């Protein structure tokens, strides 16, 4: 397999439009789309362990969730020198698929709304992120399935009792800032999302929104492990993960 | 009759004040505004056709929807050149009644919102536009008035099955824009408005919001029908659709 | 009771990061928060008179729901001068929580919503101000209400008729500009709100949305009331009102 | 001869790109070409009465310095509308050349250091306008070279002893701004232009500079007559003034 | 005599709008303009410690070359309530000429240009703050000028020799920062002003302009001193300084 | 030689605080400033060319005149990639000082002025760059002295006559865009510099500057000669030059 073939297949699944504002998806490093492809290697952060441990399994393909760079940059020195060299000295692709991935049909948050078994979920926020519908069941069935298979020991901001089929909002990731408790205070009775910082729980409970942070990470990978096997179920490939 | 009357009568129907930041709408062309209007034209677009057509049907009072520019110019030549021409040549006032049209009671988006009978219509966009409610029916009945009513093949993107009785968001005219999309997707499980663009077309795929394009023509003509009846009942003078 | 203690007290009830974004919140007038005080004044405005009031009345602490300026100044003449001179040759403090008031758990926008005994109310706005939610009656009994608790005569604008167990919006000040109405109209059925200007009526009445303007005066003073005892209620000080 | 030719040959003179940022130059109103031009007129603005002139007198091209519109428009009505009337009904083309053939070799900046008589004169501004220099010569001589060649009466404020052999700055046209007085005070001991607002005035006496106004039309229409006779001279069809 | 008059009188020297862009002279803390005025006094600024001496003078008119604010507040507290406190208990009246008495005739900048005799003195800046112009000696003569009467141990930055008969600039108060320095390198040889930075010294030395920073307390208080005088010998008042 | 020794040598030489605003100046690629240096490479450009010719001939320090990217980037692919490959397999240090360079004292352009021997010559622009004064000498004699030492065959706007004793401009590379031809025709009669447009050539014409472009690469190159030699008698390791 090429790496366009690869490159093709994911963007299928997960087109680049559907990236937010500013989002730098797609070909991060690589001057060779050409090139065969022997492993793919899955993470969620191009870190540099992940760069290191990539090219000690002998992956050539390596798909981040998250870019290697936010803002862009002009100079070439510290970690980003170690990045770079590792991938450039060993020909290994960097790709990514960023928000793409968690807007798009069956992505990383229909993988939550599939999850909670959302009725008629519909995306939260204006940029096509999170899913938000009626969870048929009560709270607390509600906690053992986060509980279940998103993350065992999550922190619960009980703002407001909560009635059975309440509205769930779901966000994979950091969904937890101010703006966006006041926000989803407006659609929602419970939000599951991650990083809750204390300034945020307070909001939580005084606009009587419920928050539950299962953490930025746990969320993330319960999608993206769907996705390996997804890229699994449908490449020939040797994929592994790197991450998780 | 005197053309501020008849200006009177229109801005009583659908006020200013009701149009969205930046419309140009009002007195396009025109100096005279005692003159006595002879025969009323009214168009969806002041195309240079429309233009001609006025002049040869003796026109002296053109209404259109869409404004003459929508950014100002400080030089004349070519087309807009000759629309003026033809307009101060004759004397022809133009003047357009742009998306305080779409707003205001029983225009042109109250015009679609009525023909489906929407059950709790309500404004769809934070500027005004766009009705939302529900179809009392099945999403067949709905295809088969919008077939009936207006446009005889629709494109449509089934984005996924819709169950009687769904939430239908309606938009005369481009409605059909990737932001309007992501946005419309949250509050609507159909939306039919016109000029779907590839982009357009896959966000909403995406994100499960099913689409029926009937084209801006189309679903503007059809308030635009009502507004000329409208006019016609109530305005003691002859009144031409140059355009529909 | 020191300064400093109110103070905390008041913003452990409405946090400071509640406030809108611009919203001068906080110590408006103070040097020594170490200070003793022994008469709390609670007012809606620091107008010259409630200044003026407060210092005759020997008030030490006053409170204000209007910060003293939404506007910053370099130049100190006219009326800012005469209210300073009284705060500072007084050794008077003035401090105001306004839209945190407003925002906060059981705040001014919370007591409306309260006072309405509406039906799994959420915030109404982005920023958290306003609440939304079913009033369980018909809109005689709503108005009864408002007559009863707010404003003996508001004006109605009943751009729809409305059924029983309608949506309504309630937001304590001016809630009712032309961008708040365009806002309101697609998530309410009725509107509770202050200040109407003819645009705002004119356009309420073209969206379709009942206004009940019970002034801002009357929907600020209805929940300061509630503040003020929850304040009496909880705080060993002297507690009197200059507006109400 | 035809319109493109003339335009051609304006351009030749007065090179487009030479123009400060912004400025409306060109063509302003014009449909065809081709059009075997008879009559040329020419004037400082297009005024009404210019234009009304010049349909009278069958000019069919009409060239003025002040371009029709400075700041763009998308409504056309009162004296624009009157304007654009005339030039359309009798196809008469209407071309500026404005900071252009203020700035060019022998344009009206240059005419003005021509004909003072300047020691190795440079332009005054950084965007090409205005010409300073040393007067061979007295104040005297100056005050006379004017009264007799540009204004007959001029208003003199003069703020310093002036000495023979100075720095004389001069700018066609309006030129006596208050950052104008500023900026040439660095770089003149006599500034020669147009328009003193009595602020403009003070500045320049409490910073030395001399000004002296001799109007901008005097200034003008100095440069403008000479490219008149530029004109008439190297072109065959008859060229008359419209404005002087 | 009142407050009004000694204000008009400073304005007939050094009109506000003289004053640089978004400068805030005028009326700093002022509310009765009829006051009878007995004991005036002139600072530089407007300090904590200038106010209180001015009260314990028993001053009743401030007049400072710096505002007491440059940019706009809307709360008070800390050291700002203290000064006006004590401006507003004993209503006294601060009021500020600032760069308008930096840019007028006889000015601050003005002051310097005289001691040095430069010849043909124009304004440096575009903003009308600055002198510049050819000082007819050695460098060694206006450097003993300069340590008599401005400031005794100057820094110099000479990098480079000063002939005899050279362009030298002065600016009164800060004047060496960076991008004014590299302006004044290509206008001037010699640049005496205040406050040098260690990053301009060495653009100075870098540049080849010789820089000598004479503080800018003393290239300020230098006019503010012929200020004071020529005050005193134009009206009946005791007339006293508090920062010299 | 450690690299940060040879670093910290032309910093003092060419300090990075005289570069203009937003001049990527300093290093560029390099992970190690620990890393002993034995031979470094010079050059005006880091083209793919001279980083080739940088691993041919063993460099282990480039430095650059021109920095590797201007503007940011967050992806890494095509000819970038392969630049950043070479320097960072071969772990070769990319350094470049810019403008810092063409404003530092015995820079590129005190280079020109030292080849022309200006008589007292000072910065041209506000920012630091070029050189202007007079030319004590004839104009055929500065064409020589250009022909011989800068480039052979310049190409040349004789567009006004030259004095001897002329004010003579240069400015070190691309200093020929029409905007900077408007500045220096204010201030030199000759302005010498690299990269003349076609419409920079007329413009000059008509403003009556004499312009002779000697194209950016011989301007530059030739003051970086001189930088070459002076690193030379300064320093130890092997000096090369890649582009000259």
């Amino acid at each position: 397999m090429k790496a366009k073939e690869i490159i093709e297949f994911i963007e299928t699944f997960a087109p680049k439009d559907l990236a937010i504002e500013g989002d730098n998806i797609g070909l991060q490093v690589g001057d060779n789309l050409d090139k065969e492809i022997k492993k793919l290697g899955i993470a969620l952060d191009p870190s540099l362990s992940v760069i290191k441990k990539a090219e000690k399994e002998g992956v050539d393909f390596l798909f981040t969730h998250h870019p290697l760079l936010k803002d862009p940059i002009r100079n070439f020195t510290g970690v980003i020198y170690k990045k770079l060299k590792i991938l450039m000295e060993n020909d290994i692709i960097l790709y990514s698929a960023h928000t793409n991935l968690d807007i798009c049909k069956n992505g990383l948050n229909d993988a939550l709304a599939e999850l909670y078994n959302l009725e008629n979920p519909k995306p939260l926020y204006d940029n096509g992120l999170g899913r938000v519908g009626i969870f048929k069941g009560s709270f607390e069935e509600f906690l053992e399935i986060t509980k279940k298979y998103i993350h065992k020991n999550p922190i619960v901001v009980k703002s407001k009792e909560v009635d059975d089929n309440f509205k769930l909002a779901v966000l994979s990731g950091y969904g937890l800032s101010q703006s966006s408790i006041k926000y989803v205070a407006e659609k929602a009775d419970v939000y599951l999302s991650g990083d809750l910082t204390h300034h945020s729980k307070i909001l939580a409970e005084e606009l009587g929104l419920v928050v539950v942070d299962a953490t930025h990470y746990s969320t993330e990978v319960f999608g993206l492990k769907k996705f390996k096997e997804f890229l699994s179920s449908n490449l020939d490939l040797e994929i592994i993960s790197l991450d998780f």
